[PDB]
């Protein structure tokens, strides 16, 4: 089954995962990594690899991060570079991660969707799910 | 000062503020609401209304929910629909909030950006922030 690793600053990863459980009832094969104040980013790389390895079942791993170009994103990309080219081509990194994206990801987990096709699907959803509303509409 | 109310299923709203705190330091005028397994949605209605009121200061309020068309969102709308006219015109609801949208919101809070203008900018950055990277982009 597709693996998911949500990596972020603070407890955002645990929260996104908590929110998905409230909506779905349960979740499976989803690890969360947190970068806290005073954490050495040197170690984040290690926690991200451990997590990826803990969800790899042979269908790839979706590494969902919070902020493009921030530490979680950087370390994720850098760790991927040091893995066997085999899974290396099955690991995708999505940024700007939001609940709709995590839900879409879980959806592909259940569907068995090939990760490359899943990644695009998640990116579309995420973007399309960002809109504003006001009383004038 | 612009007010912000992050409302989500579970602890997501608290995790977003924590993450944003980790990056920008101590924030101000940000309320977090949660909808947990078992909670009554009407109660969430009042919870949002309260958060909105504890943060409303003349410059409007950004209500950041997690998912479009779900209880947090639907209740935000129901609440805003029954608010006194001088207040409702300035409350905006943005969906699919991610860390970048929150950080962007905190920035407009500091700039004093007019809310209708801040909302459009938060949506643009939010959409722009969603991307995917894979080893093929680095392989030649
Ligand atoms: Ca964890
Ligand atoms: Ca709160
Ligand atoms: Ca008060």
């Amino acid at each position: 089954m597709l693996g998911i690793v949500i990596a972020t600053h603070g407890a955002l990863s645990d929260g996104a995962k908590d929110a998905a459980t409230v909506i779905m009832g349960a979740t499976e094969n989803i690890e969360t990594v947190n970068l806290n104040s005073g954490d050495d980013v040197q170690a984040l790389g290690g926690q991200i690899k451990t997590a990826i390895e803990n969800v790899q079942q042979g269908d790839g791993v979706l590494v969902m991060v919070d902020l493009l170009s921030a530490s979680p994103y950087n370390q994720a990309v850098l760790v991927i570079n040091e893995l066997e080219p085999a899974l290396q081509k099955k690991i995708f990194v999505v940024s700007g991660t939001n609940l709709p994206m995590v839900l879409e990801a879980i959806n592909h987990q259940l569907l068995g969707t090939p990760i490359a096709e899943a990644a695009q699907a998640i990116v579309a959803q995420g973007k399309e799910s960002v809109q504003a509303w006001d009383i004038s509409m």
